[PDB]
Parts: structure tokens; C-alpha cells; sequence
């Protein structure tokens, strides 16, 4: 997921199936 939560959380890809496993969004897919 092209989403990195470093500072704000994903809200892009957050309803596309994308979680924050570490200051970035990656579940699955990048």
C-alpha cells in the first residue's frame, strides 16, 4: 500500500484492506 503512517495514519488505503505493521501500510499488497 502506497501509505505510510509515520506521522498520519493511512485513510487512503486504510478501506482498501491496508494496516499499519510498522509506520507504513502493508497487508498483503504494498
Amino acid at each position: 500500500c502506497a501509505e505510510s503512517c509515520v506521522w498520519i495514519p493511512c485513510t487512503v488505503t486504510a478501506l482498501l484492506g491496508c494496516s499499519c505493521s510498522n509506520k507504513v501500510c502493508y497487508n498483503g499488497i504494498p
